[PDB]
């Protein structure tokens, strides 16, 4: 009886095997647009994709994983609220099984129809394992879907999760490019949270951008032909995959723009 997004064992019942589920620095949060506050002191966001090197994609059953080489400082997010280097481990998506849900950060409670996560560790903690155990440890980049017109840059994506249906298959995923994934504006919210997923560590600096990428309805019907389960068991659609906006409690969100 393992945690994942269904009415027995979803977002709600975390809290009893993950006790900080009801901790003081949980995400994702609704981000209240007239109540976050400019910081002018906040930097622009430094992105350095260009040395990127991607190298599978896995169905982890609960959403999927674009991975990359971070064994050197070749993808790297610098910059913004940012203190030092974190390196580019995984991008993934939370989406919805209708375009009107699935991302896990609203915007004055604006629910978008998905939500990309690419995530980063600090290098100054060595490996992943150990930074998240540091209230630095980690920076997420998190990018709102809405749909409308197609992404280029993720049919390459698409066109892979037919060959990744069902948990813990994987597949060659070589020489793919983030910077196709990314808004024009890299103006951003930031605030001290958590992972979105058990275990829940209060280890990430958010960094969420305000505007949204535009997919098509066609891309984000083929996310929602993946499965949950395993290859030879009842089919569950992975649809649905997010969790809800957590208390806001002793935090402030900060705007990089006015
Ligand atoms: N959604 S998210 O907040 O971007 C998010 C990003 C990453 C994770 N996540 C969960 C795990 C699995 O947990 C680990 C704990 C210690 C060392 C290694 C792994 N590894 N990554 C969970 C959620
Ligand atoms: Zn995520």
């Amino acid at each position: 009886h393992h945690w994942g997004y269904g009415k027995h064992n979803g977002p709600e019942h975390w809290h009893k095997d993950f006790p900080i589920a009801k901790g003081e620095r949980q995400s994702p949060v609704d981000i209240d647009t007239h109540t976050a506050k400019y910081d002018p002191s906040l930097k622009p966001l430094s992105v350095s994709y260009d040395q990127a090197t991607s190298l599978r994609i896995l169905n982890n059953g609960h959403a999927f994983n674009v991975e990359f080489d971070d064994s050197q400082d070749k993808a790297v997010l610098k910059g913004g609220p940012l203190d030092g280097t974190y390196r580019l481990i995984q991008f993934h998506f939370h989406w919805g099984s209708l375009d009107g849900q699935g991302s896990e950060h609203t915007v004055d409670k604006k629910k978008y129809a998905a939500e990309l996560h690419l995530v980063h560790w600090n290098t100054k903690y060595g490996d992943f394992g150990k930074a998240v155990q540091q209230p630095d440890g980690l920076a997420v980049l998190g990018i709102f879907l809405k749909v409308g017109s197609a992404k280029p840059g993720l049919q390459k994506v698409v066109d892979v999760l037919d060959s990744i249906k069902t948990k813990g298959k994987s597949a060659d995923f070589t020489n793919f490019d983030p910077r196709g994934l990314l808004p024009e504006s890299l103006d951003y919210w930031t605030y001290p949270g958590s992972l979105t997923t058990p275990p829940l560590l209060e280890c990430v600096t958010w960094i969420v951008l305000k505007e949204p990428i535009s997919v098509s309805s066609e891309q984000v019907l083929k996310f929602r032909k993946l499965n949950f389960n395993g290859e030879g068991e009842p089919e569950e659609l992975m649809v649905d995959n997010w969790r809800p906006a957590q208390p806001l409690k002793n935090r402030q969100i900060k705007a990089s723009f006015k």
